[PDB]
């Protein structure tokens, strides 16, 4: 840090240039850290009887966290839009990271009046792992997040974490971590701090989509010089019998066609309309989920792997875990009505991902002969095979940015599943926490840990600076794109924007798939 | 948990002097630290009086 008591240690930066091919955001917004847990560790653990499901074991810390890993901190929703209509996809580069105009209170709460005062020496203490020595929370998309309006004010989240259990009892492989164990540093009013991180290579996220499906690639006019068998048998007098027919395939043979690809793998899903009325009566919530099943304890698989949500004209319906979902503004914690929550869709993904809803295909089962007939059966379930094409799940507007991959020997495609980059070296968990101020011990010697402390608090600013890299099209398309518009007819309130109360609110869910290539 | 260090007794003989609860016998260990609050007076009579004085202000560090 810098200088004085008197004198700010930093300006407010809140802003966005856009320099074609590289482009380049800022944001700036104010905080609030509690203390927690009185200054102590405590371990933590699954309540009583509890399902074998719901068993966990860890540890809760007085330390906080900064997280900006969501777009919507980064990105206002007219910049979204230089972004996701002008271009075939971006991705991250490096960032800036910076705390200043840092400020600690004392309060007094006698009576029933509550005395708040600045205590000008007392400290506050922040590090950045940057060894990825830490159990890495960041990436399950928590709440804490930076908030989207700038104006806004927003306390920081506390930290903490699990470790391996059997029932809510540890094991001895089970590890502890004490924050207090790394180097941080110490900052008083009139202290900065700064760090500055680079993103490995990441292929760009894309945000076209297709033009082409993978079923139809070729020419309509001209028909293949292969052939494939298209009669099994043929009349001959009263009745048929086996003859081998084949045939060239055209433009009115398209189903039996030859190609060079396949649709990507699928995890199937149980589906369900947003119509009250298909749905059936019973509770399959749990019981017709689809789940993985892992040291003898079943979890639901949220998001699952990328498909599509609906076929043509059934908008109806959706995978019953296979989607993401928003809440709108205000919405609470549990059991809550399918209007308060934001459904988004994966539907530009029909050309190469299958149908989350239905089966990969049909396989045949049995060796046919002169009195057994030939039968078949659906695949629900495919791994990869070679020669395998698909795409990924969209970032949208408010979501995951990145996450961390699992450090493993081997993993397969690591884009993550909610969305966003997989990246190995993910930017560094920044962590803080207010400095422990003793009250007013006794005279006489004693040995024991304190239990009575100062009851303090501390705000200030914070800023983040990201990089970006963009890539630019170019489509000898003819006609008109689909572009993303704000609807022109009047209405009470505008769409992101406060209301007469001075509630900012998202009103639906943003994705960055328009502009179209060809496949 | 235990002692690290001791001092050896300054002394015309010893013996082995490695200490007897454990750890490393010194002759130059390393030095004590010591720390106090500097005392402040709170509010003196009006005259002049010679006598210590009883009275300070209540504080720590
Ligand atoms: N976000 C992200 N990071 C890395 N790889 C990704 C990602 N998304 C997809 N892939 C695929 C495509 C790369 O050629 C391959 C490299 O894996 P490995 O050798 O890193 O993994
Ligand atoms: N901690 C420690 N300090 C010194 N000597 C030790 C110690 N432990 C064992 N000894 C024994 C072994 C040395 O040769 C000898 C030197 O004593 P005097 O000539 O120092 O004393």
């Amino acid at each position: 840090g810098a200088d004085g008591v008197g004198n700010s240690s930093g300006n407010w930066h809140c802003d966005s240039t856009w320099m074609g091919d590289r482009v380049i955001t800022t944001s700036t917004r104010t905080w609030a850290l509690p203390t927690y847990n009185n200054h102590l560790y405590k371990q933590i653990s699954s309540q009583s009887g509890a399902s074998n499901d719901n068993h966990y074991f860890g540890y809760s810390t007085p330390w906080g966290y900064f997280d900006f890993n969501r777009f919507h901190c980064h990105f206002s929703p007219r910049d979204w839009q230089r972004l996701i209509n002008n271009n075939w996809g971006f991705r991250p580069k490096r960032l800036n990271f910076k705390l200043f105009n840092i400020q600690v209170k004392e309060v007094t709460q006698n009576d029933g009046t509550t005395t708040i005062a600045n205590n000008l020496t007392s400290t506050v203490q922040v590090f950045t792992d940057s060894e990825y020595q830490l159990p890495y929370v960041l990436g399950s998309a928590h709440q804490g997040c930076l908030p989207p309006f700038p104006a806004d004010v927003f306390m920081v989240p506390q930290y903490g974490y699990l470790t391996l259990n059997n029932g809510s009892q540890a094991v001895g492989r089970s590890s502890f971590y004490c924050l207090e164990y790394f180097p941080s540093q110490m900052l008083r009013t009139g202290n900065n701090f700064t760090f500055s991180y680079t993103f490995e290579d990441v292929p760009f996220h894309s945000s076209y989509a297709h033009s082409q499906s993978l079923d139809r690639l070729m020419n309509p006019l001209i028909d293949q010089y292969l052939y494939y068998l298209s009669r099994t048998n043929t009349p001959s007098g009263t009745t048929t019998q086996s003859r081998l027919q084949f045939s060239q395939a055209g433009a009115s043979d398209i189903r039996d066609q030859s190609r060079n690809w396949l649709p990507g793998p699928c995890y199937r899903q149980q589906r369900v309309s947003k119509t009250s009325a298909d749905n059936n009566n019973s509770e399959y919530s749990w019981t017709g989920a689809t789940k993985y099943h892992l040291n003898g304890r079943d979890s639901l698989v949220n998001p699952g792997p990328a498909m599509a949500s609906h076929k043509d004209d059934e908008e109806k319906f959706f995978p019953q875990s296979g989607v993401l979902i928003f809440g709108k503004q205000g919405s609470e914690k549990t059991n809550v009505d399918i209007e308060k929550v934001m459904i988004t869709d994966e539907e530009e993904i029909r050309t190469t991902n299958p149908v989350a809803t239905e089966q990969y295909g049909s396989v045949s089962t049995n060796l046919q002969r002169g009195n057994r007939q030939a039968a078949t059966a659906d695949v629900n379930t495919q791994g990869v095979l070679p020669g395998m094409v698909w795409q990924d799940r969209d970032v949208y507007l408010q979501g995951p940015i990145w996450a961390k991959i699992p450090h493993t020997d081997g993993h397969f495609h690591p884009s993550p599943l909610m969305g966003g980059f997989g990246l190995k070296h993910p930017p560094p968990q920044i962590l803080i926490k207010n400095t422990p101020v003793p009250a007013n011990p006794s005279t006489t010697f004693s040995a024991a840990k304190f239990a009575s402390f100062i009851t303090q608090y501390s705000t200030g600013q914070v800023s983040v600076e990201i990089e970006w890299e963009l890539q630019k099209e170019n489509s000898k398309r003819w006609n008109p794109e689909i572009q993303y518009t704000s609807n022109y007819n009047k209405s009470v309130n505008v769409d992101f924007t406060v209301d007469t109360n001075g509630v900012y609110s998202e009103p639906r869910p943003i994705g960055t798939r328009y502009l179209t290539r060809n496949l």
